[PDB]
């Protein structure tokens, strides 16, 4: 009934250029295998959907790679709210909620919009420059770890960690393999930082804290906390500013509507994280049988969701593989769906749109005069380097 599939998701060969196998996926089945993991897999949206809006039959406690906690020591102590389920998941992640708030939001959008404007006029003096490296992680390592109350010493430990982090969701490959190699001083650091005294006052670390007054975590949770806002956050918002760039670069009609309407801002770079999705893949294990799109997996299964794939789906979306920063994109699944739905969206927004505004109003053309690159990540997708020559306004 299920089709097997031998296609290797976590491979460098689909990393290159997974969109055809993502069609093979869809097109196979509503539910696939995959013989070379042992796991389920569902590309399609409604599918993926489904699955990330049934939490207690999809788990994420037994962890959200390929490895079972069940079965395996999980690489680092779980996560108290991504690695959690409901009861458990829902105190922290209402903490996070708050320190993340809306209102939060208000207190830091000036010095993040002032940041993206300084940077885009810095490398408009420079002209040719490399939009990843250059700009993609130049900003956000300018605004998170400063909005962290991160001190400045050891903060070149931030995006190994990020990679580390993302790399140990996938199976055991040599990506994976190296990564943990090379583990120690990154964690040693990161652990470090999330204790009281390390976080500087007002910042999200020290927000974290301060809530351990009010009996929804203990003294004892909020390190294991503030390691969530060091874990996930930085990469994928590189990746997905990175993506942002990579599109106006290669569709520049959608850059000339951008300068013609700056307000789409915002949505240009939701378009990009639906069009890029970042974060490719996510796991759940399953609670029990269950039928899933006519199928039918048994207890303790891994299943993988594809949600690059599931955002590019033509049984969902219009004209899925073009960039278009009018898309109503509401409902995509690149922040994932349902209680674990992305905490920190509204700072990936805000960072995403403060940058793509400053392009806007500030950039005439963005033009590739180099070779891309791509970086490669067991769970990221992303590029290693973009040159562009940007031309002023
Ligand atoms: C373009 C940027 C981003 C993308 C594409 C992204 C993607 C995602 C996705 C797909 C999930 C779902 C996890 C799951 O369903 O198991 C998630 C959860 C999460 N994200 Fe983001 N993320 C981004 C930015 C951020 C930022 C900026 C922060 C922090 C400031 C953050 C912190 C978190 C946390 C703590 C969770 C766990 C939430 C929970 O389990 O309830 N992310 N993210
Ligand atoms: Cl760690």
């Amino acid at each position: 009934t299920i089709p097997h599939l031998a296609i290797d998701p976590f491979s460098l060969d689909f990393f290159d250029d997974p969109y055809p196998d993502q069609q093979t996926l869809r097109d196979a089945g509503p539910v696939v295998y995959l013989d070379k993991w042992n796991v389920y897999g569902v590309a399609r949206y409604a599918e993926v959907h489904a699955v990330l809006n049934d939490p207690t039959t999809f788990c994420s406690s037994r962890g959200v790679g390929l490895s079972d906690f069940k079965k395996e020591k999980p690489w680092r102590p779980p996560s108290l709210i991504l690695e959690a389920d409901p009861p458990a998941h829902t105190r922290p992640r209402a903490v996070l909620s708050k320190v993340l708030s809306p209102a939060t939001m208000k207190t830091i959008r000036d010095g993040f919009a002032a940041a993206a404007d300084a940077k885009v006029d810095e490398l408009l003096q420079r002209g040719c420059i490399d939009a990843i490296a250059d700009l993609a992680e130049a900003y956000p390592l300018s605004v998170f770890p400063d909005a962290m109350g991160l001190k400045q010493e050891g903060r070149e430990h931030l995006l190994p960690y990020a990679g580390l982090v993302f790399n140990a969701f996938g199976p055991p490959n040599e990506l994976r393999q190296t990564a943990i190699e090379r583990s120690a001083p990154h964690q040693a650091y990161v652990n470090e930082q999330c204790q009281r005294p390390n976080l500087a006052p007002g910042g999200f670390g020290a927000c974290i804290h301060a809530f351990t007054d009010t009996g929804e975590i203990t003294p004892d949770e909020a390190p294991l906390l503030v390691r969530s806002l060091l874990s996930a956050g930085l990469d994928e918002t590189v990746n997905g500013i990175g993506a942002a760039v990579y599109c106006l670069a290669r569709f520049p009609g959608e850059l000339q509507r951008l300068r013609s309407d700056p307000t789409l801002a915002r949505n240009a770079f939701e378009e990009a994280v639906r069009f890029e999705s970042p974060v490719q893949t996510f796991f759940r294990t399953t609670t029990r049988e269950v039928e899933l799109g006519g199928a039918v997996i048994g207890e303790g299964e891994k299943v993988l969701m594809f949600l690059g794939s599931a955002n590019r789906d033509p049984r969902r979306w219009s004209d899925p593989d073009l960039y278009d920063i009018t898309r109503k994109t509401s409902g995509h699944v690149g922040f994932g769906s349902g209680v674990h739905m992305c905490v920190g969206q509204l700072v990936a927004r805000l960072e995403g749109e403060v940058m793509l505004s400053a392009l806007a109003r500030k950039v005439a053309a963005i033009d590739i005069d180099g070779p891309v690159k791509r970086r490669f990540n067991n769970t990221l997708r992303g590029l290693e380097s973009l040159p562009v020559k940007l031309t002023p306004a």
